[PDB]
Order: C-alpha cells, then sequence, then structure tokens
C-alpha cells in the first residue's frame, strides 16, 4: 500500500487544522502571504503552483466567512462559473448540496464559492 498517493488527505486535514484555530488577524495574513507567491507564480506563468496557491486561498477565506451566514434550502451562485448551487446542509467550512445542473449529485463546496444571486 503506497499511502503516499494520499499524501494530499494528510495535507488537507493539517491545513484545516491549522486555519480551525487562526484569529481573522492570522487568516488575513496567511491569505495575503499566499496571494503574493500568487502573483508571482501568475507573472511567470508557473500554472500548476498557481493552481495550488489558488485551492488554498480559496479555502482560507472558507475560514473568514460564518458559516451561519449561509442557509440550507437557498440557493447560490458558484464563483466564476454560470453554475446555481443548492445547499442541502453546513458542515465545517463546506456546504453540502447540488448544482442545478447536476441535482442528482450531492457534493461539497467552500462557502467561500458561494455568491448571493443578482
Ligand atoms: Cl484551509
Amino acid at each position: 500500500v503506497d499511502l503516499g498517493t494520499e499524501n494530499l488527505y494528510f495535507q488537507s486535514n493539517a491545513m484545516e487544522k491549522r486555519y480551525s484555530q487562526m484569529t481573522p488577524h492570522e487568516l488575513n495574513t496567511e491569505i495575503a502571504l499566499l496571494s503574493e507567491k500568487a502573483r508571482k507564480a501568475e507573472q511567470h506563468g508557473i500554472i500548476n503552483e498557481l493552481a495550488v496557491l489558488e485551492r488554498k486561498i480559496t479555502m482560507a477565506k472558507a475560514y473568514l466567512l460564518n458559516p451561519e451566514d449561509y442557509s440550507p434550502g437557498e440557493t447560490y451562485r458558484v464563483e466564476n462559473t454560470e453554475d446555481e448551487f443548492t445547499i442541502s446542509y453546513l458542515n465545517g467550512v463546506f456546504a453540502w448540496g447540488y448544482r442545478t445542473s447536476s441535482p442528482q449529485q450531492e457534493e461539497a463546496l467552500p462557502i467561500s464559492v458561494l455568491q448571493e444571486k443578482e
């Protein structure tokens, strides 16, 4: 068993544990540092790395938000897409629900990507 293929499960859990204990100021500092590294990756076209950093930023941003500001049963726009996502329930910093374009698939998205409808 090459459990190393699951490297990101352990990295992800460590990140979430770390962010869950941060103050808002610490999260803002983390996001600023990640954003500066992302800017550098973007300016050099290092796409893979830019994507890794942006996924971390999206997660850090979810820890700054308040899960109670999101409502089960409400439908939101998924940031940077033309999709709509209806929330089934919240757990941690994620909203479990489904996209109106794939209503047979329950799935989870960080609350930071849910935008109130316009
Ligand atoms: Cl995180």
